[PDB]
């Protein structure tokens, strides 16, 4: 229980399942806009070639 208060984390399961959620779908809004990212700019390689 010490141990626990030393974390310090609520870590409630509703907030868990739900922080995981969304740090998840962050996760792959930020990986497709990376890719949305590289193909625009290979696009735009391909028009000054």
């Amino acid at each position: 229980l010490q141990e626990m208060k030393d974390i310090g984390v609520q870590a409630d399961a509703n907030a868990e399942m739900r922080a995981r959620e969304r740090r998840d779908r962050l996760h792959e809004a930020l990986s497709v806009n990376r890719s949305r990212v590289n193909q625009l700019e290979k696009q735009i390689a391909f028009c000054e070639a």
